[PDB]
């Protein structure tokens, strides 16, 4: 903990101490038990008929939105086993959810990217392809999430790694109106800090493992910042009644 610096100046590269493999139980798990088993939605999985998301096409943004409730709700689960934002104020809660919860919505769906059929796996339970994901509603937000999963592939991330990087996008202090800043910065940190340390146990054989990762949350980032806009573009191109409660609630103020 006190010797970060000078280790990596001499060439080690620190493995997670056991208080960061205690933390790293905590976020593997909760993210775990909120998501789909893995390897499962492969088999499970139900593909969008052809013809649907051939303006948005109604449709297959129906298709979508009657999913959509189940997948925000498996993010707030998520959020809510993490003790440390538990410690956060309402407000803050609010705030650090309406902010990350698209982003860690398509990184769910990103690494169940599948390259045979080319589709991603929304909820583990419906396969669409990136012209279907495009016409219902996403616009370029799909092109940037089909990107993505392709990117993905090389990675080899494992459910410690995919939690702790929703751990990241959570916990960001930038959220505009938050109030507990410095706090939720000190969890980030302590989030990324045990993150690199779980990557160097792991040792990918590729190079520069962890700035490229960083670079994902960096795309994520956008990726939600871009779906915000799409957002707007639904409200005017699709029956208002056609929009979930929760759905309304998390990505309008
Ligand atoms: O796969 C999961 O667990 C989570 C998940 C669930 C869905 I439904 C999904 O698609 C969206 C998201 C935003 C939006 O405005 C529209 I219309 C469709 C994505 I991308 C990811
Ligand atoms: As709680
Ligand atoms: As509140
Ligand atoms: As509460
Ligand atoms: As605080
Ligand atoms: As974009
Ligand atoms: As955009």
């Amino acid at each position: 903990a006190a010797m970060e610096e000078l280790q990596k100046s001499i060439g080690h590269k620190p493995e997670p101490t056991d208080e960061e493999w205690e933390l790293i139980k905590t976020v593997t798990e909760a993210h775990v038990a909120t998501n789909t088993q893995g390897s499962h939605w492969k088999q499970k999985r139900k593909f969008l008929p052809e013809d649907i998301g051939q303006k948005v096409d109604l449709e297959a943004f129906s298709h979508f939105t009657k999913i959509i409730t189940p997948a925000i709700t498996r993010v707030v689960d998520f959020a809510k086993k993490l003790p440390m934002f538990c410690e956060l104020p309402c407000e803050d809660q609010i705030i650090l959810l309406k902010g990350c919860c698209m982003e860690i919505m398509s990184l769910r769906a990103a690494v169940r990217y599948d390259p045979e059929s080319e589709t991603l796996t929304l909820n583990g339970e419906m396969a669409v392809t990136r012209g279907q994901l495009k016409n219902g509603g996403l616009g370029v937000v799909s092109d940037a999430i089909f990107d993505l999963g392709m990117s993905l592939s090389s990675f080899n991330l494992d459910d410690t790694e995919v939690a702790l990087l929703q751990a990241v996008l959570l916990m960001s202090s930038d959220r505009p109106g938050l109030a507990c800043v410095e706090r939720i910065e000190k969890y980030q940190d302590s989030f990324l800090l045990a993150f690199e340390h779980y990557i160097n146990y792991r040792k990918h054989h590729v190079t520069h493992f962890w700035p490229k990762l960083l670079m994902k949350v960096t795309d994520l980032r956008m990726i939600g910042a871009c779906h915000a806009s799409r957002f707007l573009h639904m409200k005017v191109e699709c029956p208002t009644e056609l929009f979930p409660p929760l759905f309304l609630e998390v990505f309008e103020d």
